[PDB]
């Protein structure tokens, strides 16, 4: 009814420890998101064209055309490690755990209040206005996951939280031919408009049905049940150069210090094994055969262009090319009492070895004489094209049927937790946005918006924008999310890197004396791993 | 007891015809495995750096800088073909079958028999010493194949053969800047040391249980079962240019001889088909499409550098590149009365055509205007970045998603049998090392050592290593491999090619006057087989 | 038999996670045992007189006076952290761990292996000789744990240890008046000798039964099964400064920085609360009444006389007093690679806060006028006695009714693990040489000895000592420890303090490139835990 309540508040996460060795871990997410009502009310198709910056020859890179639908509607969003667990959750489950599954999910609206404002301000009850909630359970609406523009919910149980305004992308087309600081004529780049055979305008109203929630009634999605790959807490160090048998030492240093080293005691083309240069006597580190390859090479800072411009060709393992940078701001782990509009911001340097460095690689004729004199090398310092600033590195492919990668890690707290697979024919083998992937269905989004609050003058026939009385809705939210996590076992005689507080770290996880708080980020793939 | 036998000798290999043509193939091997005493009882950390011969500019290729721990264990090995196979038995399954599969395999240590020396020198019997052995079977200890290094057993049954001391691959840094004959300064060459984030210290004593084996009790491995695919042993010869229905011949030759030919009576501008230049009328044999690609294009002689160094990227099939060089001693395969440490080595020439010939390769322009200009082409004889010896074809890679390409041989008999499979996310499509490989789990390794014979004067508070009454062990090796054969069948009106012996190869497979054997190396995949 | 092994060997450390949250923790520790015969066959009463030290003036502290009897027998201990865990498990348990229990120990030796030295020399077997085992289960002789000389088991699963030779103490009287470097007369330095009502001679023979090991037997002692109270894995940080609720702050910091402080808006002589000076309106920090009090002050390097000589009064906690220092070998930590009979020493400072800081104590006349006087306070730097260096804090005792303490932290790898209790009226509430104390009955000692191996010329009637054949045995020793664990749970938002390896303490858990190991020191108790 109108005073009592519909729902209860729990942030807390509850880990239970089934035998066997395998953990359930049970995290609650409580938060009052704050909503306002639409500035327009209609369903907007809006053209953004920054050709003031693209003009300039050089600044490809800095395209933001696009064409997008804007709607009345905003969208509740989850899907981020920050809004589900602390930073001593974190350290529990990335020090004790090795593998973590993802079972459960689950959301509720309750507690709803909707008020007017009149203008000093007077804040008035509308006990009798609605909020209207949509959630597109058979996923008819394009996926929108918000933690790649940093607008999920807010990481602090204490903090009032907001939604973010939903869009989506209406299909373009857009040709922008690149160029450099001094090209003499002006390149094509033009806005050319719509293909009336990819044009797709959704809307809430005809594709879910829509609650309208009182001060006084609940929302409940029932519990969406995944089923995906685990994701691993452990990360491996071994490239091509250590897998396999090692060379047998047959003089070993008797006086251990730092500079004595053991030796081989055979010549290098007298030496035993296999080996993939069949014109060649030498066998070496660099030459033997490995049963596979760990890794890849791809050209980087490679732009391919579409029918709607140019994008970054994604890498799958960094070694900055592959190392993913964020930008946040205060609701999402930057210091809470800062001032500016300059988000904060760091690069996830991981701790698998699975990158190239590019400044170490080079080919040379198939004749091996092996001192390489110069027209049978190419170097990672050699001219493509005639470009004193690009190397053979830069357009080189090395990916192939015997290429081993390892997935995604988590990045706590700014990454995401699961995504959405590809409608397509032929699927990619993983995602470089999230650990884990649905693979046929995923949660449903959760749209919310003011029901319309109109006035006693309201013409349908006029031209200008209906007059709205002033209102907006405050309710509370809780979340459901179920893992299933493996606890790790000791199989060296060493210990391992952990995750710890310390005197460097120490005031990231208090509050200051005026209530500033922040997230650090913190490493998931900490202990290692033997591959082979 | 001390004079009972524990086991018996059995090398015996038995073909089981199971009707609907399914064959049964047991191969038994038995050897005499002499073990000695370990040179220090302590594990080592050593690290193995050839400044020497990499500060000169243009010898990265000859790389050998390392880390590894040396353990005081030794490896039983049994992971090659000519343990378990003598020619006569390899010559009836590559002519007869079609398929192999890999059911079984076991091992048992039995007939153990210490003995100390004492200096003339006196051999006596230590009816009270014991010997330890091991059994990987959870896998916990870093896996290590012998055969690519050549360090199996042997594979003769009437020669004792020895094990492996067993090492593996530690974690450290390098950085090796590449160079040519003619640089200027000095290329980066330095060992960075050791991330603390990637240490793995193993121990047998830690990892795995030990028996003690005294000189009347035996060790039996319980038989473990693969689940894999099936090697097949026919090969396939239809590239890209073989696939679908030939072009009509309007003229057929009358005159049948040397130098008579057909002819397709119709202008290439006026055929009929399909093609995927659609901007072009000429349909031809290297213009018309196929359904897929047979084989692909690689990097050939290319050095990637990661956190450990450069390594050459393996290549699946080859044609010299792709094709492996085994180099050997005379345990395995070369002339037991040869003097020298020079190894006996042969490159391994496979029958299918999968690979590529970058001789015959070009890229034209999209215009396609058909005799070509110099600047619409680029050829295996264009310079690339300025050398003379680097062509496009070095930097060229054609892998993508309508590539068909075929798993490696067996190589007769020092190539592996089976293989593990690497511990990532996404795992590589085929091994270059061996035709089958353990998905899940795999066969345990077997660790052996001989128990320390300490005497009456051992202080442990002493720098000094131990004092040990000189021992060595001698014991007996049996195996049981079960594979499962499918007999081939007869589809052509002409015979196939058979692998048998002749006038050239005669003395190949008997023995010299002087007790000189060797064991030549055989081609698999005979047979050939329609891929389309 | 002569040729049949009795007994496996088992080095590994299982975790079994039952659900509830509990862990049952098996280690399994062997070790080859090496035992010489003993020097003499016979119980000697030896006295040790170290005058030459204590007759200098100020030399107290330096007294070694005692006696003892020697016994031809040698002790198996196994009461150490090291023979248990390594620094692998020792991190997995001090960082996913709570509490801990002790369920279950048992012991077996096996294996036994007899020789005979003849002098080059010759080592034979003696296939006929025995070993003397005897297993004290009903705890007939005096207790005596080795880790507190450093004489238990190896820590090392792959080097042989030795056992140490058993003795105990025999009753003696001693006196020795202190004094200091300028007394005038000489102070009474006797040996009183024996008290004829405090002799206790015991013997193996009269008090155990003892087996008779031949080269093909064994030795089960069976599971003993410990009722005790569980150790804690985490510290206490709260004093009695931080008990209760803190005080209203009614200013509040407005720019938070680093000198920006909060004030208690309330002069001290007006504020409430409760306080125990009766006679004062101040209410303080250092005022308030709090509950109890956590810890208390002891006189430090304190020598209490008895009937046996001088010795320190042991500390309950530390802050160096009360902080124990562990010196130790090259089979218990010590780099084994060091030349010299120097130990490795290391003070361990527990991370808990229940010790004093006698330089901010003070003592102040019961008037309490705040601003105190000289005639009025007694500091930590006023002489007590006339002497400049002793001031009231060394003969002070703050031991009440009120105290609470905390039991004394594991210390790895060279604390004890058990003890046993006092068999006195009144026992002590805690020991300070291990955190679990065996309440009624503890493990029993397990003695060996080899025996006696006469030769054909044997007189008992002969004074001189029995001419016996050099002998000496080796056999193996298995023992299994059963734990019972709680897994911790995060109950902060901020991150806790674990264990971990980094650059700094890499090389301490790898060997060097001559094997040289070392086990450095651990701390146990490193998570916080709210204590009020």
């Amino acid at each position: 009814g109108v005073g009592i309540s519909t729902g209860t508040f729990n942030n807390q996460t509850e880990f239970k420890f089934l035998e066997n060795g395998w953990v359930e871990i049970t995290a609650n997410s409580s938060r009052l998101v704050h909503l306002n009502m639409p500035e327009s009310e209609n369903y907007r198709r809006v053209v953004v064209n920054n050709m003031d910056k693209t003009a300039v020859n050089g600044n490809m890179a800095l395209d933001d055309i696009h064409a997008q639908i804007v709607t009345p509607w905003s969208l509740v969003d989850a899907n981020a490690w920050g809004v589900w667990f602390n930073p001593g959750d974190w350290q529990l489950i990335v020090n004790t755990m090795s593998e973590l599954h993802l079972v459960s999910f689950e959301q509720e609206i309750f507690n709803v209040v909707l008020k007017t404002v009149s203008e000093t301000k007077v804040y008035n009850n509308d006990l009798t206005a609605s909020l209207m909630v949509a959630l597109d359970s058979n996923n008819t609406m394009p996926f929108t996951p918000a933690a790649m523009r940093s607008e999920t919910l807010g990481f602090y149980p204490w903090k009032p939280t907001i939604p973010t305004p939903w869009r989506y992308y209406f299909q373009w087309d857009r040709t922008l031919i690149p160029s450099h600081t001094g090209t003499s004529g002006t390149p094509t780049n033009i806005y050319h408009g719509t293909d009336p055979d990819d044009v797709q305008f959704y809307t809430i109203e005809n594709s879910v049905p829509v609650h309208l929630l009182r001060t006084g009634d609940e929302f409940a999605t029932g519990t969406f049940f995944f089923d995906c790959k685990p994701c691993r807490l452990t990360h491996t160090w071994q490239t091509n150069r250590a897998l396999g048998l090692p060379p047998f030492l047959n003089s070993l240093p008797q006086s251990e210090g730092a500079t004595n080293f053991g030796d081989i005691g055979v010549q290098q083309d007298k030496r035993r094994g296999v080996t993939q240069m069949g014109n060649t006597n030498y066998i070496t580190e660099a030459t033997i055969m490995r049963p596979a390859e760990v890794g890849y090479s791809a050209p980087y800072y490679s732009f391919e262009a579409s029918t709607q411009g140019p994008f970054k060709t994604p890498i799958a393992a960094g070694r900055a090319d592959g190392n993913p940078r964020y930008a946040f701001g205060r609701q999402h782990g930057q210091k809470t009492t800062t001032t500016g509009e300059t988000p904060e911001r760091f690069t996830y340097i991981a701790h698998q070895d699975t990158g190239r460095y590019p400044e170490g690689d080079w080919i040379q004729n198939i004749n091996f004489n092996l001192p390489v004199t110069n027209d049978n090398v190419l170097l990672p310092t050699d001219p493509i094209g005639g470009k004193t600033g690009i190397n053979y590195t830069n357009i080189f492919n090395t990916y192939g049927p015997l290429t081993a990668l390892n997935n995604v890690p988590p990045v706590y707290p700014n990454g995401q937790i699961w995504d959405k697979e590809f409608d397509t024919d032929l699927k990619p083998r993983l995602h470089v946005n999230a650990p884990f992937v649905c693979q046929n269905n995923c949660p449903g989004q959760l749209f919310v918006k003011v029901a319309p609050n109109l006035t006693n003058e309201y013409d349908p026939d006029a031209s200008a924008n209906m007059s709205r009385i002033v209102t907006y809705s405050d309710f509370w939210w809780k979340g459901k999310l179920v893992f299933k996590a493996k606890l790790r076992a000791s199989h060296t005689w060493n210990p391992i890197q952990q995750m710890s507080i310390n005197v460097d770290n120490q005031f990231n996880y208090v509050p200051s004396n005026i209530g500033g708080m922040k997230i650090v980020y913190e490493k998931s793939q900490l202990a290692p791993r033997k591959l082979y």
